[PDB]
């Protein structure tokens, strides 16, 4: 039997401002820093340790990981930063206030853009300042693999290779793994782990900064899961 711990980044500036974020590299609020430290303290007091961690290339998740590491006295473990764990790409919605958007386009249209498993937000133009092509984070990524928008389906497809190629072999090698990531990239990973239907995944929400523990059997199939706290 194995344990895997997942954690969503603490409150970001745009979470506070109610803006769609996606791949925009915004940072934690004071609250979010607090949440991350509390999560690290909660794992420390429960006796968890880790041998490796996975995160995105986005600072809100990385700083969350840093606070956890600092509270646990785990500043030295290897960390794999992967674009594959980035938040779902919000396209031309990135940066817009969610309430303003719903007023302009309607509540239903926004709920389709936010939670339709299969229908993506309107795309960035390839010339937009928000596009990923000139960002050093993505300099070794095939141009054709870089998104201009994503639905959860695309996010699931992007997350899986990192699971199959790196995280699952670590878990099988006996490494105690922590994944510090994002609301929709953790929804996507959960969807895969728990074998959740396209319909059923629509109502799953992940709070900021709360450890989510998975117990996994010999074939890495979930036995049970629970939040700590
Ligand atoms: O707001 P977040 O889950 O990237």
């Amino acid at each position: 039997m194995y344990k895997l711990v997942l954690i969503r980044h603490g409150e970001s500036t745009w979470n506070k401002e109610n803006r769609f974020t996606g791949w925009v590299d915004v940072d934690l609020t004071e609250q979010g820093n607090r949440e991350a430290r509390q999560a690290g303290q909660l794992l420390k007091e429960a006796g968890y340790t880790f041998d490796i961690a996975y995160t995105s290339v986005l600072k809100r998740a990385i700083r969350t990981l840093w606070h956890v590491q600092d509270q646990m006295d785990l500043m030295y473990v290897p960390v794999v930063h992967s674009w594959r764990l980035n938040e779902r790409h919000y396209g031309a919605l990135s940066g817009l206030n969610k309430a303003e958007t719903a007023a302009k386009y309607g509540d239903e249209q926004v709920l389709v853009w936010r939670r339709s498993y299969d229908t993506p937000p309107p795309a960035l133009e390839p010339g937009d300042e928000r596009a990923p092509y000139a960002d050093p984070r993505y300099a070794k990524v095939p141009r054709e693999q870089l998104p201009l928008t994503e639905c959860l389906k695309d996010t699931v497809a992007r997350v899986l290779p990192l699971w199959n190629e790196s995280i699952a072999p670590a878990v099988k090698a006996g490494k105690q793994v922590l994944i510090a990531a994002h609301g929709n990239s953790l929804r996507a990973l959960i969807k895969y782990l728990d074998g959740i239907s396209d319909a059923d995944i629509v109502g799953l929400n992940i709070p900021n900064g709360v450890p989510l523990v998975y117990e996994l059997d010999e074939s890495l199939t979930p036995i049970r899961h629970y939040y700590l706290g």
